[PDB]
């Protein structure tokens, strides 16, 4: 996905690691594009783990994750619940703030180090099942614009 992709996956890369564990990534995040999409998340966000919380509780248990190999085989069903019918940045939030509700826990069993590559996964079925529908929201821009104030 280039500039999507790299996109992406600092935005996702950066919520997760900051949702698990506390604190920011001082490093500066090719654009303020960035800096915006985290914020809107982290707002938007973290009502949804609140919100689904039995429903996250149980697809988590019937997934199992222990280890950094399991992590590397959530992509099919990732895919399944994601791609099926109406597109929208709710969904959107959901599949991250999933991956992040999967990522505290990952720290809990002292896995953080899979945290990077539940986000690598997380976002490469963002952006190959939803490329197109991205572009054509302007992609992380079009994602502020439609949560702003
Ligand atoms: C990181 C991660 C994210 C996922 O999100 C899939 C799409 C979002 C979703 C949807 C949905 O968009 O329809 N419904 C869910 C229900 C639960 Cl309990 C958890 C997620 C969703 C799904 C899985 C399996 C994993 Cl591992």
């Amino acid at each position: 996905g280039d500039e999507l992709y790299r996109q992406s996956l600092e935005i996702i890369s950066r919520y997760l690691r900051e949702q698990a564990t506390g604190a920011k990534d001082t490093k500066p995040m090719s654009g303020a594009t960035s800096r915006k999409a985290l914020e809107t998340l982290r707002r938007v966000g973290d009502g949804v783990q609140r919100n689904h919380e039995t429903a996250f509780q149980g697809m988590l248990r019937k997934l199992d994750i222990k280890n950094e190999d399991d992590v590397k085989s959530l992509s099919r069903v990732m895919i399944h619940v994601f791609s099926d019918g109406v597109t929208n940045w709710g969904r959107i939030v959901t599949l991250i703030s999933f991956g992040a509700f999967v990522a505290k826990h990952l720290k809990t069993i002292n896995q953080e180090s899979c945290i990077e590559p539940l986000a690598e996964s997380i976002t490469d079925v963002l952006v190959r099942t939803k490329r197109d529908w991205l572009v054509k929201q302007r992609g992380w821009d079009g994602f502020v614009e439609f949560f702003h104030v």
